RNA sequence: CGGGUCGAGCCUAGGCUCCGUGAGGGGGGAGAAGUCGUAACAAGGUAGCCGUAGGGGAACCUACGGCUCGAUCACCUCCU
């Protein structure tokens, strides 16, 4: 079929509001919390996350409420294919 | 029982000091995929810096008197 990192082990979803900066992601998720997200030493080079973009994180179980890692981006080629399999619907980035 | 005298302890009021919490405030140090400019370094595009005073979102701008730890050309002056 395809490769794509899916919720596979225990990712989470990452959309954010708006970046506080200095690394920290504020991410509107719908797990329920606000939560803020950093990133690890492999991908601060080649990529560009920014405000409107939908991606993949990886959490740490702590307290469940502001977590988040980043582990891979999604493209323009991607984000809107994981639609129409219904994976995420889109009524949770604007409504 | 009376007289004198040594006395730790206790109370009240006044002068100083120590310590655990602290509404509100102020700078300091690490973090650098947040923001606004370009002040320094070449004549860094207005030469840079010291003292004192006024001004400005912020680096900073201006006035008077000093220094060279200032670049280029032309003419002098003083030497080797
Ligand atoms: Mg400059
Ligand atoms: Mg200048
Ligand atoms: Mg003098």
């Amino acid at each position: 079929v395809i490769r794509v990192p899916l919720p596979e082990g225990n990712q989470l979803f990452g959309v954010v509001e708006q970046a506080l900066g200095a690394g920290w992601m504020d991410v509107r998720c719908e797990d329920g919390k606000i939560r803020r997200c950093r990133i690890p030493g492999k991908l601060r080079r080649r990529v560009w996350i920014r405000v409107g973009d939908l991606v993949i994180v990886q959490p740490w179980p702590v307290q469940s409420d502001k977590r988040g890692d980043i582990v891979y981006r999604y493209t323009q080629t991607q984000v809107d294919w994981l639609l129409r399999k219904g994976k995420i619907t889109q009524e949770f980035l604007t409504g």
